[PDB]
Order: structure tokens, then sequence, then C-alpha cells
């Protein structure tokens, strides 16, 4: 498990609110956050599938 | 039926309106609300095909 | 042709804005409509496919 | 190619804020716009390679 | 690679937030940005694929 | 009083939030409303005075 | 000094962020608040000097 | 009328949403529209007065 | 000079983003603040001209 | 001429989105830029009169 998957998910300055997902390593699973639409940290997928099989 | 599927759809703190599905079990199906974006309760589904296998 | 498909579009009182297809009985097709997020009538599709085959 | 094409964008008076495309005569493709969600008119395409198939 | 991959990031003066991606020539990969809806520059992507393979 | 002045009041499809003006046919008076700032219809005015001179 | 005086300040359901004046009863004097644009109540002045005056 | 009068409007890559005045050579008139605040092409008026007769 | 001008300026907690100037005590002249929109405190002005005769 | 209408125009670290005017030495003329709202710099002009007779 990456490095990055242990950081709190990051919203950014955008005004956009798209669903995304993050891992929450307190839980020991994947949950949704609101994306802003720029400036991305790395615990930030569309699918997730992808944020479990990355972080699982 | 898990004991879930009786819970009342939580939309929660964030910003965004996303359509989501919740078992309403007086009604006897799924039907839509709008969930925030962020700590989702477990009647909550983003498939309506899913709501209705879990909770039918 | 099911006597729901004669109903006007109810939008609902949520805060979403997701288009949906409801059938326009004067005009002979499905035309789309502003959609809150809860409560919807039966004249309320996500797919317009399943709109003309329905209210066809 | 069908005169419809040659018909400027048109928003609509409702809220919702979806991409639909539209054929600019003048720049030769079609290009993106804003459709607020109701009274459409012929020159609004959901998907891309419609558009262009039907005034190409 | 293209001239356009260099440009910056356009959200142009429509009311929409749709997430576009957009190459970014000083990170060395496609960014997400929120598009407008209207009046759009060449370094803008609706697939991530499409934007890493154009400008990679 | 001009026909136009019966008119809903259309926002448009950019991103600004400009305040403007319409009469309001049902309650007698101009009343304000948020401009998008292109796109603007008949029934839009930047001064309170004009509007209520022209649909009073 | 009118009844409407003594409502509370109302930012309305619009999204726009302008500086209104509303009177203070309480405080005894004429402050300001967020207005949001549309569907506005009598406790709400553009001008300064107009809400004293009124509510003076 | 000087030739950048038929230059089609220049929202830039700025920012923030002013409204600024354009002539329509289509419409014959000035009309709105969203400036970015930075790098305005020469049909750009913050005068719709200056506008119309600049075009005019 | 009033006690008042010697005090840090004050945003609030709304939303809008107002220029307001406050007098800057350690510079010897009134600059430039974001003001949110409510609670303003004493150090703070509209009018620049206002602000040097008050505190100047 | 003074020696600060030679610096580049300075938007500052805050949020809003202010069009001010700068004076532009390669193009000979003062321009507009956005100004965040704090922490200006000398070429940063309210007026576009002043700038151009300050920088003439």
């Amino acid at each position: 498990r990456p490095d990055f998957c242990l950081e709190p998910p990051y919203t950014g300055p955008c005004k956009a609110r798209i669903i995304r997902y993050f891992y929450n390593a307190k839980a020991g699973l994947c949950q949704t956050f609101v994306y802003g639409g720029c400036r991305a940290k790395r615990n930030n997928f569309k699918s997730a599938e992808d944020c479990m099989r990355t972080c699982g």
C-alpha cells in the first residue's frame, strides 16, 4: 500500500462538485468525497474499483 | 432483508446533489434521493439494481 | 398507452437538476425536463428509449 | 444537410447546466453549448457523433 | 506533440462545471480543470486517454 | 405595455452573476434576477427606473 | 417606522453575492448583508441612505 | 465602421466575470459578453454608448 | 485619530469578496482588503476618501 | 514617468477578482488585469484615466 493512500481527501480550490473516492486508512476502505475539479492529490480516484485495488 | 434497509435516506453535510437510491420500506421499493457526496449511510445505492436485490 | 403518460412533468421539491424524459401527449413524443431528485411521478424516465417504448 | 443545422444554439428557460452539441455552420463543425434542460430546438445533440453525421 | 498542448486550460464564459483534461507541459501529464461548457480551446479533452495519447 | 414584459426572466448560458431587473406581470412590478452575462432577452433591464417606465 | 423594518435579513435562493443593507432593530441602525439576487423581502435596500430614512 | 467591429467576442484566459459589450455584426447592435479581465481584443467596450457610436 | 483605526482588518464570516479600505497604522495610510459582506468592524470604509479623513 | 510604471502587474494573495489597470511599458498604454484585493503594488490603478496620466 502506497504512502499517498494515508493522505486526507483534498477538495481543492475549484467550484465543481464531483464525487471521487479516497482511501480512509482508519476505516479500512474507500469512501466518497467532493472534489472541486482541479489540483487533485494522489488519494483521489474516479473509480471505486481502482481505489480498493491500489490502496487495498 | 438487512436491518439498514429500514433506515431513512441520509443526504449528509456535503454540497453535491447526486441522485442515489434508497429502500423505502413503507412503499416496498427503491426510490431516489439527493446525496450530498460524503458520509453516506448504508441505505444508499449508486445502482437501482443493487438496491432492489439487496433490500428486495 | 398507460394513463400516467398523460400526466404533466413533475420536478418535485428537491434541489438537484437532472435531465429526465416525459411523454408529451400533445406533441406525440418524449421530451426533456428538469427533475429535482426526489418524489418522482410515473411520467419520468431516465432513458429516452424506455419513455418512447412505454408511452409510444 | 437539414436546414435546422443552421439554427443558433438555444439554451432554453430551464435551470440545468448540461453540455450538448450544436452544428456551427460558420466553423464547419459541431461545438459544445450549455442546454438548460427543457424546450430544446432541433440543433441540439446529446451525442457528438450524431451531430456530425446529421449536419456533416 | 502538437503546439496546442502547451496552451493553458481555458474555462470559457459559460456557467457549467464540467471536468475536462488538459496537458500540463510543466508537470508532464494530463490534469483536470473545470470547463464552462462553450468556446473550448484545443487543450481540452473529454477523455483522459485521448489527452495522454495526443500530447504524450 | 409591450408583449415582452410578460416573458419570464432569462439567465442565459454564461457564468457571471449580475443583478438585472425584470417585470413580473403577476406581482405588478419589477424584481431582481441573476443574469449570466450573455444572450439576454428583452425582459432584462440594467436600470430599475427603465424597467418600471417601459413595463409600467 | 414600517412593520417590515423588523424582519430579519433574507438572502434568498440565488447564487449572487451582492451587498445590501437591512435595518437591525436591536442595533438601531442599518447594516450590511449578502443578498442572493432574487426573491427579496422589504428589508433590503440597495442604498444605505434609503435604509436609514425609511426605517429611521 | 472599423474592421475590428467584425471580430467575435474574446473572453480571455483570466478568471473575472465582467460584463462588456461587443458589436454583433449579424444582429446589427451591441450585445453583452463575459470578459475574463485580461488580454482584451478591440471589440470590447466598457460602455454601451461607446460601442454603438464606434461600430454604429 | 479614533482608537478603532488601529484595529486589524476584519473580513467576517460571509461569502462576498468586496474591496473595502482600512487604516494601516504601521504604514500610515489606508489600504485595501477583502470584506466578506457582513458583521463589519469599524476599521472598514467603502470610500478611500472617508478612510483617510477619519484616520488621517 | 515614475519607475514603478515599469513593474509587472501584481494580483496578490487575495481571493477577489477586481479589474484594475496597469501600465504596459512594452505596449505603451494601460491595460487591464485581475487584482486579488490586497497588498497592491504601485502599478495598480482603479481609474484608467489616472493610469495613462501618471505613466503617460
